[PDB]
């Protein structure tokens, strides 16, 4: 975990994000887009839970982008729910959920969810 | 947004969490539990998109909890998504994904979802 | 469970259902809308898990709902996953997940997440 | 679609279903588990929208099983909504919703999300 979710991960889609995870649990770094209303890059932070796991279990861990930046304003966030398995082949698996800002009639549809998978090679 | 997210927050569960929204979208703050397997207070960190709104829409945003402090270890991390919306009686509603560090096995059955309600009152 | 579930049900925005429990677990009926891209009723289907309870817990179901009648073709379904729960003030809290036909290169972005709670009084 | 959709499908996991795509939007069929607290097969259920699509979208579908049979009853029921793709490598994406029946107040925790690919062939 922490040293091993530190760096550069690549999703199917093509989205990049560098990611430094601290000592006492945090994760910092930036997401840049590869496929939606998106555009360069943009700040990301999120938290990993730092003591894992003696039965080779995966890290929960999580992380939001809103996404505004000085290229694009799309008034939503999508917050990133999984766990990062190490070794050979490491990955960070998980599920998403993306809410865009409604009125209060269209909140019903105003949240996607969806899954990314991350690899350190691309894909 | 912003001004109006800063403050103390309380959801149906019993839950309460303090919240600073920067400047830049940042949020801070920290998250007591009131019904499950955390015990005290956790560091939350998360966005919300800064500059949201000519038609009175919410204002999106999400945070992460690791529910990992000096008195528990959950192994486990949920995100919140959802939006803010202020007024008389302003609340954030959201829908949050919650997962659990499993096996390669277990992964299937990682990820627990839910949605919550907040409010400035209680409840 | 079952006889309990036979009846009409209204959720908070004004939707309505009505449905039958069969002995073998079915769930047959029609969903008749309030709110969205639906416009009457449409057919619903789904079960149930018939044999629930010494321990007063909610009774497993869901039902799809695909949003095409005779007026109206939104090229999507609905599925809600939830339990029901008996008593003086009965009601079904479910989860849902709208899908829309999309190209490939939106599919990322076709599932919508909410919540609906059912009661047999409006609401 | 329908003719397209009938058929035995197979996910990464190992599941298998066979289902029937009838003339006005219904999908009948089973459902053989290959690893949960399943144990042979289950009946399944659901619709998809019969009246899909000049711009080669995906038609959209949804189906129910209530984890009951005789050998076994889990006290839960799974709903799938996705979205049907044909050609030479056909396959229905899905993301899943399974609700375990609880007590009241472990209801916050009854609902699991994942997604199930399924594919012609095996995998
Ligand atoms: N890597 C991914 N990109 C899309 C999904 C979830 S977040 C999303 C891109 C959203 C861009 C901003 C927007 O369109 O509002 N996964
Ligand atoms: N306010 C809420 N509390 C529960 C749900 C989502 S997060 C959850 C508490 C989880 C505590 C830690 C755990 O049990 O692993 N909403
Ligand atoms: N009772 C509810 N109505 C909306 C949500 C989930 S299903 C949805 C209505 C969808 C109508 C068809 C469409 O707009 O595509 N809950
Ligand atoms: N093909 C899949 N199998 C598991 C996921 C969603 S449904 C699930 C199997 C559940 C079996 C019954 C149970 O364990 O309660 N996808």
């Amino acid at each position: 975990a922490e040293a091993g979710i530190t760096g550069t991960w690549y999703n199917q889609l093509g989205s990049t994000f560098i990611v430094t995870a601290g000592a006492d649990g945090a994760l910092t770094g930036t997401y840049e887009s590869a496929v939606g209303n998106a555009e360069s890059r943009y700040v990301l932070t999120g938290r990993y839970d730092s003591a894992p796991a003696t039965d080779g279990s995966g890290t929960a861990l999580g992380w939001t982008v809103a996404w505004k930046n000085n290229y694009r304003n799309a008034h939503s966030a999508t917050t990133w729910s999984g766990q990062y398995v190490g070794g050979a082949e490491a990955r960070i698996n998980t599920q998403w959920l993306l809410t865009s800002g409604t009125t209060e009639a269209n909140a019903w549809k105003s949240t996607l969810v969806g899954h990314d998978t991350f690899t350190k090679v691309k894909p």
